[PDB]
């Protein structure tokens, strides 16, 4: 059945064999089963833990991680001796921190998995149909419906599948389609054919869409299109063909791994290289090849040490970190790399009902009269600050409380409000918040009445569930309603005829739109006083009326009146339309009010910030471009008096726009209204051209393809299931603020990371430049593969977890968002940790060879003895016994070991800040940082001073002046860090005052270093 809209009832009942009254047989049932299906979204769920993994190793920094542990253990199956106990663990600790890291992870998925499903709407799915197996009404399950069954519905009751619509039986039909067409106002139906077919969903006035509730009314309609066949399923099979890609971060870390990849192959070219005219060495076996691979295995177990094996496992730590912080505000986060995506977004794309707005219809103005003169008159404005359907907002006058005793015009309009509605408020004991029963702008009204106590009724003790009709209830109770006049087409105005109660009259309460009201209406209500209409006071009522209705605060009014003598019930009757208009007469004016869709209280203060921050806002919207226009005013996207000629758009105007013209617009326009899901993806998929990384938020259907196509996709907690899907983060607690958090969070977080990817990169250089020196000299080795493990893991660990919490920028909100092609490790930051990793190298070796040359206490050995390590023999030496016994001493190992820790330390301490000096930002903010460097240097402590471990790593307790010599190599680390920062920023005191003691301590002495050759 295609464009079903299109054909009348009488077609679509002839296709589908189906009579209007009876209903589909048993037969028809099962056959229309067997073809269509069954009516249910499908629910895949194929992200198996096996899948999870799977996909988690796609990062290019943990398959760099898993290459060099495979090279690194089959270099060790072919290392021909019996120090495989050790020589294996440098490989599989790294399969433990690549597998480990994958866990958490996967649990962070589960996670949001667990909590997302946890607020998600669970009742039911139930379906009134007529079937010729019994005349009644059948309640069946909705998934049991089929295209051709004959459905009846109610008011509050959700439409399970799309339906044309046959007969309306209670002479209107008001549905509200905020879920799929995004139109903030319930929408009226009819029976009539739609001419057009390619009609969009807004304009299918005949037709019924699934997921979408009745305001008002009863009706009669067919089944056309089920399952996947309806609205929302082609809108979510569009969901599923859109594509999604990468994370911004997981691009840069994967552009900053090919990186790393191509230093590492150039280091290890490199090094092969420079030992070419040894390859024919006799001590091989004088063979090309033998000395060659044997040269090879050397250079590329030097690259593989320059990979930090702890950078993922970090790099998780913080984003899992980050993550929960956001949690922690009700912010629920899928993927892990997803948290830092709104820190570089530029534009936020919004959704206007649902979203951008609480989609809860309140009452924000009203007015009545306090005295006339003549021509004129004086008129009292109240505002009410409610936003949601809540009973908790209060009156105000001139912005100050006010009471509604003393206006009687005001306890009047009440009644008028709570008696001439049938819809009601009623509070979910399980959801936890106040809904309304039927058309949304009845229930502002009763939430209004429910505000304004116009008679002052205790509510201190009153429960929620109470709380909901209390004052409509005692305003009911004191008046009786007999019988109501239904609202009618060709007459904007509904009335309601009410009797008191009490004994010793009948008066009628009209409302409707302000112009039919005031036309018919004769007369005013001035507090308690009924005096003549003059054309002077309608006059100042149209002014008021108008510039609600017309300015940036566009409401829809509702003019409030009352006939004090009306004909009794005989002489009316009840059966024609005319009727109706000839008996609202002579009527007397109360009063006005003014609602709207009005925004969330965070709104404008978020999207200012986010201005502020360099991020421009765009509404997205399927609702009217007037509605649109008015809440981007409201709300600060734009100017109360600002001209939108070229800013605001409607999904035809930008169907037939100029590729420049739409380019423009897409740079410049920052309202669309009247567009398709489709459209919206095309407007993301536009923005995302221009290099742009865009946020799309929103909570219905239609938003669900283009909170898809954006990189990060934040859906609200009220929102659609598909669109929760769609989306990598979930706002839980409906709170718009939570954007700009999470923009802080995720711009901290890029800088901590950066920072400690910098600092890590830097501590392998260093140690792969110390082996290089450590093998071109022809020194004792100063450093073993164990001990790097160790000082990678815990020395090197400690100090990167503490810098990823890092104090956040002072002007981190005041500065635009980074630009995408910018490299993660520039150019001035390869030239500087290198600077940091030579000089780590060059000092580890110096302090190896010290140990060896001038250490007091030591063997004075010349350069030519230390350079021949191999060459202890009766070669000359002078103490030969004694040199081979102390060329495998381990002080030398603990001055190289003691050594790279204290740099790696003072190199952390130089990483709070990238451009900053450590003397204008101390240490101290940074408490985990001091922390973690105070837990490492007891740690390592602890290794030097137990017994087992000075023999798994050789190391042995140092002496006063061995500590004072291994500080006064590290701390000049320091002041070349800080030379270098200062270089790069031109182009407190407390700290000063205790690290001078320190300083002046350290460099009491110095010892002079007899060598002056080199290799
Ligand atoms: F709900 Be949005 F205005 F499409
Ligand atoms: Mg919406």
């Amino acid at each position: 059945m295609e464009n079903a809209h299109t054909k009348t009832v009488e077609e679509v009942l002839g296709h589908f064999g189906v009579n209007e009254s009876t209903g589909l047989s048993l037969e028809q049932v099962k056959k229309l089963k067997e073809r269509w299906g069954s009516n249910e979204l499908p629910a895949e769920e194929g992200k198996t833990l096996l899948e999870l993994v799977i996909e988690q190793f796609e990062d290019l920094l943990v398959r760099i991680l898993l290459l060099a542990a495979c090279i690194s253990f089959v270099l060790a199956w072919f290392e021909e001796g019996e120090e495989t106990i050790t020589a294996f663990v440098e490989p599989f600790v790294i399969l433990l921190i690549l597998v480990a890291n994958a866990i958490v992870g996967v649990w962070q998925e589960r996670n949001a998995e667990n909590a997302i499903e946890a607020l998600k709407e669970y009742e039911p799915e139930m379906g009134k149909v007529y079937r010729q197996d019994r005349k009644s009404v059948q309640r069946i399950k909705a998934k049991d419906i089929v295209p051709g069954d004959i459905v009846e519905i109610a008011v509050g009751d959700k439409v399970p599948a799309d339906i044309r619509l046959t007969s309306i039986k209670s002479t209107t039909l008001r549905v509200d389609q905020s879920i799929l067409t995004g139109e903030s106002v319930s929408v009226i139906k009819h029976t009539d054919p739609v001419p057009d077919p390619r009609a969009v969903n807004q304009d299918k006035k005949n037709m019924l869409f699934s997921g979408t509730n009745i305001a008002a009314g009863k009706a009669m309609g067919v089944v056309v299109a089920t399952g996947v066949n309806t609205e929302i399923g082609k809108i979510r099979d569009e969901m599923v063909a859109t594509e999604q890609e990468r994370t911004p971060l997981q691009q840069k870390l994967d552009e900053f791994g090919e990186q790393l990849s191509k230093v590492i192959s150039l280091i290890c070219i490199a090094v092969w290289i420079i030992n070419i005219g040894h390859f024919n060495d006799p001590v091989h076996g004088g063979s090309w090849i033998r000395g060659a691979i044997y040269y090879f295995k050397i250079a590329v177990a030097l690259a593989v040490a320059a990979i930090p094996e702890g950078l993922p496992a970090v790099i998780t730590t913080c984003l899992a970190l980050g993550t929960r912080r956001m949690a922690k505000k009700n912010a629920i986060v899928r993927s892990l790399p997803s948290v830092e995506t709104l820190g570089c977004t530029s534009v936020i794309c919004s959704d206007k009902t649902g979203t951008l707005t609480t989609n809860q219809m309140s009452v924000c103005r009203m007015f009545i009269l306090d005295r006339v003169e003549g021509d004129t008159c004086s008129l009292n404005e109240f505002t009410i600050t409610g936003s949601t359907y809540a009973p908790i907002g209060e009156v105000h006058k001139d912005d100050k409380p006010v009471n509604c005793h003393q206006y009687d015009g005001l306890v009047e309009l009440a009644t008028i409000c709570a008696l001439c509605n049938d819809s009601a408020l009623d509070y979910n004991e399980a959801k936890g918040v106040y809904e309304k029963v039927g058309e949304a702008t009845e229930t502002a009204l009763t939430c209004l009445v429910e505000k304004m106590n116009v008679f002052d009724t205790e509510l201190k003790g009153l429960s929620k569930i109470e709380r909901a009709n209390a004052c409509n209830s005692v305003i009911k109770q004191l008046m009786k309603k007999e019988f109501t006049l239904e609202f009618s087409r060709d007459r904007k105005s509904m009335s309601v005829y009410c009797t008191p109660n009490k004994p010793s009259m009948s008066k009628m309460f009209v409302k409707g739109a302000p112009e039919g009201v005031i036309d018919r209406c004769t007369h005013i209500r001035v507090g308690s006083t009924k005096v003549p209409m003059t054309s002077g006071v309608k006059q100042k009522i149209m002014s008021v009326i108008r510039e609600w209705g017309s300015g940036s605060d566009t409401l829809r009014c509702l003019a409030l009146a009352t006939h004090d003598n009306p004909l009794r019930r005989e002489e009316m009757h009840l059966e024609d339309s005319a009727n109706f208009i000839k008996y609202e007469t002579n009527l007397t004016f109360v009063g006005c009010v003014g609602m709207l869709d009005p925004p969330r209280i965070e709104v404008a203060s978020s999207v200012k910030l986010c201005r502020q921050a360099g991020i421009r806002v765009i509404m997205i919207t399927g609702d009217n471009k007037g509605t649109a226009v008015a809440i981007c005013r409201r709300i600060g996207i734009f100017g109360q008096d600002e001209d939108v000629t070229s800013k605001a758009f409607t999904g035809r105007e930008f169907d037939e726009l100029n590729p420049s013209a739409q380019r423009d617009a897409c740079l410049n326009a920052r309202c669309f209204a009247r567009v398709e899901p489709s459209h919206k993806s095309k407007i993301v998929e536009f923005l995302q051209s221009f290099d742009e990384i865009t946020a799309m938020t929103g909570d219905g259907v239609n938003d669900a393809p283009a909170l898809k196509k954006a990189e990060i996709g934040i859906a609200m907690g009220s929102g659609t299931a598909v669109a929760k899907t769609a989306s990598e983060m979930v706002l839980a607690d409906d709170n718009f603020s939570t954007i700009v958090a999470a923009v802080e969070e995720g711009r901290a977080i890029y800088n901590n990371m950066k920072q400690f990817i910098r600092y890590l990169i830097s501590s392998n250089v260093g140690e792969v430049v110390c082996i290089f020196l450590t093998a071109a000299l022809g020194f004792p080795e100063a450093l073993i593969p164990v001990q790097l493990l160790w000082v990678n893991l815990v020395t090197d660990g400690l100090p990167a977890t503490a810098l990823g919490f890092n104090p956040p920028d002072l002007d981190i909100m005041n500065k635009p968002p980074r630009n995408p092609k910018e490299p993660l490790i520039s150019g001035w930051l390869f030239f500087r940790y290198l600077a940091i990793g030579c000089y780590v190298g060059a000092a580890t070796v110096g302090a190896a060879a010290w140990w060896f040359i001038a250490a007091d206490g030591g063997p004075r050995v010349s350069f030519y003895q230390l350079s021949h390590f191999l060459q202890c023999k009766e070669d000359n030496p002078d103490f030969e016994g004694v040199d081979c016994a102390i060329f495998e001493s381990p002080y030398p190992m603990t001055m190289a070991l003691s050594v790279l820790v204290t740099i790696e330390m003072c190199n952390a301490l130089n990483s709070l800040s990238e451009n900053q000096s450590l003397l204008r930002m101390p240490p101290w903010e940074n408490i985990w940082l001091v922390g973690s460097i105070c837990l490492s240097m007891s740690l390592h402590f602890l290794i030097l001073y137990v017994e087992p471990l000075p023999l798994i790593f050789q190391i042995t307790p140092l002496n006063v002046t061995q500590w004072l010599m291994v500080l006064k190599i590290s701390l000049p680390v320091i002041l070349m860090d800080e030379t270098l920062k200062f270089v790069a920023r031109n182009y407190s005191w407390p700290f000063v005052l205790l690290i001078m003691p320190l300083v002046i301590w350290v460099y009491s002495t110095d010892t002079n270093f007899s060598d002056m050759f080199w290799s």
